[PDB]
């Protein structure tokens, strides 16, 4: 029950989106961690839209396609479901009550706390401590979701052969992942106030996050999509084509002038706007640092565009810049993924919870 | 279900009970790093606990008690660890499709037949390897077990101090957790050392390759030798001369007991580590760590280096580590080495 006489372990960091699935998987020894492997692996279109995965099998090809890639035996994941389909709620119950008769009351009345139908809910819970109001009861932290969301993750991953051992809040994996970029930054938490900017294709997050624990969330539907389907029109090609045309290079000397620039000046304001909000809707007057996370956060110098246009240090996330890396990982493929990878950085974490 | 992590999140106290003292250890994390938040050394009333065995255990809760006020921690929750010697390991094939409730009874039939313990006596932890080669129809599950006495005890001691046993560890495995820091120091992966942890009864040799131990001996030599020779010459009593050894005695007393001690320190060093190139396929070790509260002896490392003609270090799991506030960074400097231990067993939070 308590025994410790065995020593023991790690789970997959599998981040799906609206494009592609990333897989992040880590090892510690002692302190220090180890990326063991990782791989992207493209999406194909409309199997996923916004966070509603449709195409189950579409999914699934494309986890059985990044494990090949990852070259991992693992076959354990952290999944993560988004947080605005998570409703949380904190309750009084009584006190001196097993898990059982926990769950029972929970279970029965659920509805009565979380708008969700009964049959649909997916409730965890976890008993806070004694009631302040009254000792005679204890305080109950709710968190439930639709069950749909969780199924259609363990029904696609097993496809892959995988399973979901834990799913996770994708607010909460990118907290984890934040807490390794301390180094890089300060490094001490303290009371560094940070504005995460989680720039995906075709959605872009602002989270600030005090002393590594998430305060402001707020989302646009502003990506690099935009920047692809503007790649797309002048110069006539395919989803495909515009998003290596990024990465590799090759277009023509007009594309830094007439589409780049502009896209990079979009960001800025989608930004800037973002930041507004938050100053306003809090006590906190200004940020210690920009953090750029996702793809698009690899623009070249779309750190330093920001940091001019707005007055506050940008850098682009890399939570492997102290990590130990295994043979088979390359180095500079994983150094130009790696704000794309903080959400799966963030999975692959929860094994070390 | 089991499965749902909508809800966020836990630290465990280090609780390492020896036979002359108790030592509390707090860490906290912060992604990669770690942080000291609390600590406090409680000597124990004599014969409160004899070799690895707690026998007044009033006498240890009361311990524990006053090193809870000292540390000034909050936390209610620890791990505590049994000797090695208490754990017989073993690999055994049992049958597949078992659930893991289903197994834990099937367990206790069969227990019987492979580990020493009688069936009413035993308490047992166990891990399924996989499917067994042998056999695909079958699994391969490891055991692990120990006199329930050995658990029992150690609760019932933290709980007269309002204490509990969160997880009972095992102190190799401990001491691997603490080492694994060290290599911070050393640099940077631990790569074969060799640990000498000299405690007040008692002195035990440990060796371990990239992270992981291999060898293990110890004899009745410790610092309480070094004691008693101190009781007798000056006729003071064990607190004393515990006190006199490390606040620093007559002139006469470095000739006569402090060299001619150390002296049977490197010889006893000696003996022990020659073993272990006898006994294996390694021929030499890279470093020599000294740990116990002995090893804070000065130009003891040294001494025992040039003897031994390896490189010799004083362990420090918390050389790169933060310091909350209400810890005292010399202290703990000063105690570091006897804490090894301690801190492993704090770090089996986050395991
Ligand atoms: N090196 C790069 N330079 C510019 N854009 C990139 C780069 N790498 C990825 N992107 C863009 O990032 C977008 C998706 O990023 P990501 O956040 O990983 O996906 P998601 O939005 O699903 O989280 C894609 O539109 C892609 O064009
Ligand atoms: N600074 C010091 N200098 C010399 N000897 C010390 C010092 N600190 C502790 N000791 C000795 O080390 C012994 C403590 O051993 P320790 O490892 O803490 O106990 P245990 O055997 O329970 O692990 C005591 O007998 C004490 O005499
Ligand atoms: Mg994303
Ligand atoms: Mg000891």
């Amino acid at each position: 029950h308590m025994l410790g006489l065995i020593k023991k372990n790690t789970l997959l960091g599998i981040d799906i989106s609206s494009t592609s699935v990333k897989l992040l998987e880590l090892s510690r020894s002692g302190g220090r961690y180890k990326v063991e492997a990782y791989a992207v692996e493209p999406l194909p279109p409309n199997a996923v839209v916004e966070k509603n995965i449709v195409e189950l099998e579409g999914v699934g090809q494309a986890l059985s396609r990044v494990l090949v890639k990852a070259k991992t035996n693992l076959k354990s994941a952290v999944v993560a479901v988004a947080g605005s389909a998570v409703i949380t709620k904190t309750i009084e119950m009584e006190a001196g009550l097993s898990e059982d008769e926990l769950e029972n009351q929970l279970k029965i009345e659920a509805d009565q706390y979380i708008p969700y139908p009964l049959e649909e809910v997916a409730i965890d819970f976890e008993v806070q401590g004694l009631s302040a109001r009254n000792p005679e009861r204890v305080d109950v932290l709710l968190a439930a979701c639709r069950k749909e969301n969780v199924e259609v993750r363990e029904a696609a991953l097993a496809l892959a052969g995988l399973t979901a051992k834990v799913v996770d809040v994708e607010a909460y994996a990118l907290e984890r992942s934040y807490a390794l970029l301390s180094s890089q930054l300060g490094a001490d938490t303290d009371q560094l106030t940070v504005a995460v900017v989680d720039i995906g294709a075709t959605m872009t997050t602002l989270s600030v996050l005090h002393n590594g624990r998430t305060i402001y969330t707020r989302e646009q539907l502003f990506g690099g999509r935009q920047l692809t389907e503007e790649i797309q029109r002048r110069y006539g090609l395919s989803v495909e084509e515009a998003g290596l045309a990024k990465k590799q290079g090759g277009l023509p000397d007009d594309y830094d002038s007439e589409v780049l620039r502009p896209f990079k000046d979009a960001v800025v304001q989608q930004v800037s706007r973002s930041l507004q909000f938050f100053f306003a809707a809090g006590q906190f007057n200004d940020v210690d640092y920009i953090v750029l996370a996702g793809g698009t956060a690899s623009i070249q110098d779309l750190d330093r565009l920001i940091q001019q246009k707005i007055g506050t240090p940008t850098l682009v996330a890399n939570p492997f810049a102290d990590m130990a890396l295994n043979g088979k990982v390359n180095a500079g493929a994983l150094a130009s993924d790696a704000p794309a990878l903080m959400i799966a950085c963030g999975l692959a974490l929860r094994s070390f919870d």
